[PDB]
């Protein structure tokens, strides 16, 4: 039906006909009088899973002739959502699979509901590896994502009364179409033990040791028959394990609870074992992986041949493990390894929060990993040798520099650890990557200023636009054709109709259309009713207090209490919803989650109000209700404090898909706006400079509320339970925090955010200028596109180049 | 090659080669260059599989359409073993894929290799239940194996210094290509909670949850196009089960636990909770399966089209809970639940050993199942009224007879509530049944003549004959046709062949052909020599004191002391194999595996046997190597004490496949002695009576040591540490038990048994007669076919008639 979607070929719905009915009888064992919509989305997955298979193998045989350096993307999370429709995108297929599924008597969209997101990562970083992957593979770039199979992904949450639960995310219960299991790639990984030294070096004995059995699931390229490959580890008992006999079966799970569950918490450090024995698990079996295929080609040449990138310090122990294997095993010189070690090895940082940094205690790694502990020690001794000759006398340097924390308990710095043993590291924003220079990593970045770089974040333009959005994708096509979607700064473009009547009326046809199928998934789905005329006003990221949703639960107040002043007058009518899952263990976002759902209890059933202001809590916010929201929004809420948020990428989403952005000065938004041109952005608050200047003088929540009566208002009615009449305390803990303990400034920013949101207010208004405002908007979300992001990778890291050319069909 | 193995025409070959390069792409995404002989089985298997989906498909709704009673076959332990070869047999596919696979430069017997085993059971009952599904569908029966699916089966046993180890059969590791899950036939199972009376009867509340979800795989009938499913059920946690966060993720192995692992017991009771919880699971979540598809067809009518044979008294709560859903859920009242109840269920006994009945402690069933210990008080009550009145004034009756047994704990008898439940009550033998009638359930027959049958045990020919002996089924097949596969009387058309010397040397050929394969066998893959010229002397199964391997193992002393006596005489050789798993925590049986081990390190070194004595120790014994080693066999041993094995089936399997049989007048052996004719069968030994006349007089072991020389030596060798030079002690618990606790009386047999052997050594010498002989059993072998065994299951209990018919293809 629309262009982008591909080519429907006789031909070619013919032939996929006739598999959708050889799945359904031979694969799944069924016919059309006992198949349930769950069988013909399962026989759809595997009639397009067919069409992988050719090319991927030659994909990979392509790679073992050329011999090209390998990319190893190494990270605990890989947020991959759901795959049936990015493969027919990027395998030119949606378009002959619902013509095909439309003549079978069945509605495609409904089948790829069925499907289960792959829901391993938490947020930001989780879904940045997953764009990462597709702009890799759609660069002709051999790269490889290895991470852990976890068991369960990210909880499902549930809203019972306003507050959170979490239930298990068990997404593999029907079985995943899109992995195949390589037991004959089986790896053992060691843990616990201790370290014996002999006359020709040192030995770890008397291990533990725990199977990595690997899944691969393929990562196409966009139309370019290129088909990588993500490998997860499983973690696999041993059959002699603790081999009375029935305890001793069922203690197996021991073992294999290390793949069990991914960790929650988004942007705060938990030190606990598990956890670790997670991180040193992935990375023990990949680098095993790694080596095995290199040798499958003397270790000089192994950083021209590989490049190993480390997704924060989460995978920090491949440098150690590194050494381990060459010093250890080799039988290379210390000198040598570490010279390979540092040119394979790079590192991104994705924060500046000193919470969410990875501080191991020094005996959880003695008991778990002695040998590698010692590894450490030996790192660090020599690199504290070089900052002393560098910097003679300045003992105090030597105590910041160390890898080694002094304290009650002796911690290893993991982030000191990657940029010792990295030939460079990179922030995610130009904006952070300058933060790290100035104040987080100043002793590194004077050591040795040639590591750090900056690598500005990016999103994937296919899932993001073409696959959420086809209808903007398709007037978009209809105008400057369709090669935008593999470059995206062709969107510039779209500048020279800025001015054009029919386009301006598409685009604003297209955000329409797209506010009406989202309100009816409301209805049809949660029961909530909504007017889809009002203006929907959207913060959808996890709940953190520095993401400031408390900000914004100001402003809805605000807008609730001018409206009860003076009922009769106008306000432009908003949706303003709010989307999250708060960390299980963190009870401020959970309190949170709970006010905006009180608030949404007075606002949405006072008569006064009528359909001029609603609030909603989107449950249960994913990678699957993102692809629907964010096509259907008008505003997109940025507005963590300044200095806090490393890059954002939420914010490039809700850009490219024509909503305008309120938002401070901060992460990507600082170049987001530079882009569009700051006319054309919502921008309010203090910039980073002006925090400081706070934080130096000292932050008195108190002069706020005595100067500022709404404000006042507001804090009167949390504190007196206008929001909880059962329970008149129930906020008193989000009181005191914002009058006594606030790191983040809510009331700092707060005059400057309501007067930016009257002029947003005032702008939608005006239809014409508001579309107009958007064109601009997305005409510059070029430089957003992953594709840039990973080229730049590629050119001043890896050491290797992109190819848009096409391998054989 | 072979005709009985059907045909290799050139469409059907051309067609299977396609299908399997198919596979091997499209499924395994492999080619020829990296594939693993592992991928060429799996290739195979999913093209074999393709043939079966049609069938399956059209039998079930062809039982949909007809409406047939239903059999449900309810056992803890289906001990299937591999699925490959079978299906090929089933089909009449083997010799076209042995050519297709042949063209494509593979060896399918290389291929049929590395299939796992599915080892979901302990011996001979759980290998019976396998027997009988493959009998029911050849015999046109609506019939369903229910059970469970163990993530670990019977532990591999390998043996360490002469020692059994145990280790994990993760039979599951590479996937099971035999299996289709259904998830959309999850069923919840209970436990736990408490009851509650109210207005209108009990209500069972506060229980915990646990997902029982239904695996189905297919079961072929011999080329009668049937296909039949035996579901089993896998334990799966809810997802808000322990809904801090991490912990109640991996607390769902408690849960999940369930279905871990087959208890490892043959004929001994274990009272653990984890036991418990198994026979519970497999019976509510069948149970609700059963019902949920009886009204998709009023109670009245539910015996007519519903049985349940209740394979031992494992799943014996079938009995209290359908009371419970019949009282408590459909509202119908006790007396009619009842009868309807007794007309659905059906009883088979296994064992007479009073360690091996299974005596749950009532505190167990009251915490566990509050609601079904009710209803066994209910119907103890009213059985014990209806005792009472029938035998007025017979207190100990009473007492004899109650479901419930005093003393320090109280016990739940689960054989008499099974009696009470049930319409029929069969034994598995003539004797055995006898048995039942006249000790063990003497009151019962008292009172319920009418419920006590016998039912003869059989064994499939297919998997017993065709598939690991073709040489013997086409030579056979090559004189009366290839009818008598699935009508084992025809066998008994052989005996007009006993002079013929065509006939005669044919079968004496195939022996030394397979004795020759079994001999290349042990060298290759166990690195063990034998002469196989030898007599192949086989005891094959579970070990146990009842079995008397302790027996064989004095005959193979005094032959190694007589050859040493007299080196220079001749003495017929012999490779005496003794082979067979040890419950883990039965201490005796893992002493005797230790005694064999030791014996053969004596024996087979002993330079002045040379090779006229070898003593093996078959490790690992599965229904695999049963294939292989039963039809390599000369001598059968098959030497329980009288009234002890309540059948055997192992010794049917030896009679097939031309075996002569050396053993005592117990189980099914009376009854094949019977059919050959007692000259054709080596039978010694003390029979029942005997053992009743010793036990009254009291069973002296000594004097049979005072006046036996033989005898004497044996046990001074054994004693002063012959066998065990370094610990001369090693064998004094089995000395003891021996001398002083012997429950088995081998001392009272073995004059007699050695006698007999000598006589067989005599037999051997003239090979003619060996084989002459050989032909009247397998010629007789006839009634031991399970197909006759299920026509009478069908016939005279479960009230259906088999049919030979095929189903349109
Ligand atoms: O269907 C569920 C099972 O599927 C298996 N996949 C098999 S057999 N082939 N996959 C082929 C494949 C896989 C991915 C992409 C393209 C193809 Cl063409 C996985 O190994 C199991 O771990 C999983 O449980
Ligand atoms: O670069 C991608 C995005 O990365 C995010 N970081 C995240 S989700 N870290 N999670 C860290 C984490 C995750 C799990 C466990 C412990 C921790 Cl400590 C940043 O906050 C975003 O500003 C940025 O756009
Ligand atoms: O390959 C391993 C996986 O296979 C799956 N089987 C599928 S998709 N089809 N089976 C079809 C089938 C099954 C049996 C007989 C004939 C056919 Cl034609 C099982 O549901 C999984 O539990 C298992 O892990
Ligand atoms: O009828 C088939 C065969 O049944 C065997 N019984 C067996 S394996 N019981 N296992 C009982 C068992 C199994 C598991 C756990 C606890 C117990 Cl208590 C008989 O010993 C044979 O003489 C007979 O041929």
């Amino acid at each position: 039906q629309i262009s982008v979607r591909g080519l429907a070929g006789v031909e070619n719905v013919t032939e996929l006909k006739k598999n959708f009915n050889r799945h359904l009888h031979f694969t799944l064992v069924k016919d059309r009088n006992v198949a349930t919509p769950r069988d013909y989305y399962f026989a759809l997955a595997h009639t397009v899973r067919d069409h992988l298979v050719g090319r991927w193998i030659r994909t990979q045989q392509h790679y073992y002739e050329k011999d090209p350096k390998r990319i190893y993307y190494l990270s605990l999370e890989f947020y991959m959502g759901r795959t049936l429709q990015n493969t027919m995108v990027n395998l030119a297929l949606e378009n002959a699979c619902d013509e095909a599924t439309y003549q079978l008597g069945l509605d495609m969209e409904e089948l790829e509901e069925i499907e289960e997101d792959a829901g391993l990562g938490n947020g930001g970083l989780g879904r940045l590896a997953a764009c990462f992957l597709d702009s890799m593979a759609t660069l002709g770039l051999a790269a490889y994502g290895y991470g852990i199979r976890y068991e369960f992904g990210i909880f499902n949450q549930k809203i019972c009364g306003g507050w959170q639960m979490e239930e298990a995310d068990d997404w593999l219960r029907y079985g995943n179409p899109w992995e195949k299991a390589r037991p004959e790639f089986t790896l053992p990984v060691h843990f616990y033990g201790r370290v014996e030294h002999t006359s020709q070096g040192a030995k770890w004995v008397d291990t533990q040791v725990v199977l990595a059995m690997p899944y691969d699931t393929p990562v196409p390229g966009y139309r370019n028959n290129v088909v990588n490959t993500m490998r997860l580890w499983s973690a696999k008992a041993p059959n002699d394990f603790n081999l009375g006999y029935i305890q001793a079966v069922l203690d197996r799970n021991l073992a294999e609870n290390i793949s069990r569950v991914l960790y929650p918490n988004d942007n705060f450090f938990e030190g606990k074992e598990l956890r670790l024995k997670q991180e040193y698990f992935v990375v023990a079996a990949t680098l095993q992986d790694i080596i095995r295929r290199f040798k499958s080609s003397n270790f000089d040449a192994f950083p021209d041949k590989v490049a190993i990138q480390l997704n924060d310090t989460h995978p920090s122990l491949a440098i150690p493990e590194l050494m381990r294997v060459l010093v250890d095993l080799e039988r290379l010189d210390w000198d040598k390894a570490w010279e390979v070690t540092v040119k394979t090895c790079a590192y991104t940082n994705h924060t500046v929060l000193p919470e969410a940094l990875e501080r191991w205690p020094v005996h959880l790694l003695e008991t778990l990993l002695p040998r590698h502990l010692q590894i450490i020690y030996e790192i660090n001794q020599r690199f504290l040798n070089r900052v002393a000759a560098a910097f003679p006398g300045d003992v105090d340097r030597l105590r910041r520099m160390s890898l080694v924390e002094e304290g009650a308990v002796k911690r290893i710095n993991m982030a000191h650890l990657c940029i010792a043993g990295s030939h460079a590291v990179n922030g995610v924003a130009r904006i952070h990557s300058e933060i790290l220079k100035k104040t987080i990593f100043k002793d590194f970045y004077e050591l040795e200023p040639h590591k750090f770089q900056n690598k500005t974040n990016g999103i994937t333009p296919r899932r993001w636009l073409v696959l959420c959005n086809p209808g903007l994708a398709e007037i978009i096509a209809e105008r400057i054709g369709e090669e935008y979607i593999s470059d995206l700064d062709q969107l510039r473009k779209l500048l020279s109709y800025v001015d054009d009547e029919a386009f301006i009326r598409d685009v604003a046809k297209v955000k329409q259309e797209n506010k009406l199928k989202f309100a009816a998934y409301l209805e049809r789905e949660y029961k909530v009713h909504i007017n889809p005329n009002s203006l929907f006003d959207v913060q959808v990221k996890r709940i953190h207090e520095y993401k400031r949703q408390l900000l914004n639960c100001l402003h809805v107040i605000t807008l609730y209490n001018r409206i009860k002043k003076e009922p009769n007058k106008f306000v432009v009518p908003r949706t303003v919803m709010i989307g999250g899952k708060a960390a299980p263990g963190y009870h401020m976002a959970k309190m949170i989650i709970k006010l905006i759902t009180a608030i949404g209890d007075v606002v949405n059933h006072d008569p006064v109000v009528g359909d001029r202001l609603r609030v909603i809590f989107l449950e249960n916010y994913r990678v699957s209700l993102a692809e629907k929201v964010i096509p259907a929004a008008d505003l997109s809420e940025q507005i963590s404090t300044a200095g806090t948020e490393a890059s954002g990428t939420g914010n490039m989403k809700f850009m490219l898909n024509g909503a305008l952005t309120i938002g401070t000065m901060d992460g990507a938004n600082v170049e987001m706006a530079e882009e569009a041109g700051e006319e054309n952005f919502f921008i309010f608050g203090m910039r980073v400079e002006d925090v400081d200047r706070l934080d130096q003088r000292g932050y008195n929540a108190q002069e706020y509320y005595d100067r500022i009566p709404e404000l006042r208002q507001i804090i009167e009615q949390l504190s007196s339970g206008f929001f909880s009449p059962k329970q008149p305390d129930l906020f008193k803990d989000i009181v005191n925090m914002l009058m006594h303990h606030d790191r983040f400034k809510v009331f700092a920013d707060y005059e400057e955010y309501v007067k930016c949101q009257e002029r947003v207010s005032a702008l939608y208004k005006n239809p014409r200028e508001w579309t107009r405002m958007v064109i601009r908007n997305i005409a510059t979300s070029g430089k957003f596109s992953s594709d840039r992001t990973i080229a730049q990778y590629a050119r001043e890291i890896w050491g290797v180049e992109p190819s848009r050319q096409r391998l054989p069909a």
